């Protein structure tokens, strides 16, 4: 039960982004998934895991707004929320960020197909990489070109893992790269794993 | 001015939310200047140790009262209450709305009924902020008559619809009848407030 300013801000932000207030919503992903996203960013911040937050696959922007908000709550000035998608138009998503006072230089957009946008994206490192989308191709493109920038201790979150195509992209990528970090359930559809450094 | 602490962010968001700036239904339509003024008044009372509860008379869907409870919550104030007085936009609806923000609790109390009936007996002993919304001479005078005397020195009286002649007249008559000359301060085109000396 929230009591600090921070907790109250973040609790309200979850309620807001998911339109719990006015039963349109900026994300439909639900509390468990928003909570997980919070846990992952907070753990990265807390354990000093370096890097930005990258979200691929975007509805109206609620989960990314929430991520910028978390960083704002802890007054983090040196990390960026990358928002990657085809484009639910880009203008709409910017407007939405703007509505929460969270459209600023620490939010950057990557319009285009992921095979095009990912190899060159100016981020050097990621602390959290979150994929939303049930397509094998999108999932594999993001893994192939962005996961290698995910810091040890960082999180990879797969929103639509229960969908076989998505799952398969995830297993194939992991098996190809020898990755056996524990897959942890978030809810009926999503999972994540925390990246371990290579052995020594 | 530009929020950065947890408290400022919470309150800023709560203003944006209660006014439905996010998704433009809204819980209050009174606007930022007026929400800001309400915040300044509650914060000043808290900071300057002005004792008492917050009383709001005249209620739409409850946004301004929600905001007030939120302000007290942000500074973890456990010893003051937000009184929500109105006819009844039904009482159930307003409660549900408080509830949506996680702010429906024992520090929010409701006073359904006409102000001539509800005010004389309302269990609050003192007020730090008294806010009137409504353009009726009668409602305005009823609240001033039976509640203003419980407003602590240093407390604030806010008049949402002061530009409306009927409201203005109730306010000037009440002040002249009681010798009150505390400066009337403009909030925007329609509302004003004064701080009790
Ligand atoms: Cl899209
Ligand atoms: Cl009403
Ligand atoms: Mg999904
Ligand atoms: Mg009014």
């Amino acid at each position: 039960s929230p009591s600090t300013g921070v907790e109250l801000y973040l609790d309200l932000l979850k309620r807001t982004v998911s339109n719990f207030i006015y039963q349109v919503a900026h994300t439909m992903i639900g509390m468990k998934r928003l909570n997980n996203l919070q846990h992952c960013v907070e753990s990265a911040l807390r354990d000093g895991v370096p890097g930005d937050v990258l979200e691929t696959g975007v509805w109206r922007g609620g989960a990314c707004i929430f991520a910028r908000g978390i960083l704002k709550a802890y007054d983090v000035r040196d990390r960026t929320v990358w928002v990657a998608d085809s484009f639910t138009s880009l203008a709409t998503v910017q407007r939405n960020f703007s509505r929460y006072g969270l459209l600023d230089d620490q939010v950057r957009f990557l319009p285009g197909w992921f095979k095009d946008t990912m190899p060159t994206a100016p981020f050097e490192r990621l602390a959290v990489l979150r994929m939303d989308g049930d397509s094998y191709g999108a999932t594999m493109d993001v893994l192939t070109h962005a996961y290698p920038r995910l810091s040890p201790g960082g999180f990879a979150i797969i929103d639509d893992y229960c969908i076989p195509a998505c799952r398969e992209a995830v297993h194939e990528y992991r098996d190809r790269h020898g990755i056996s970090d524990e897959i942890v359930e978030i809810d009926r559809q999503g999972v994540y794993w925390r990246r371990s450094a290579c052995n020594i």
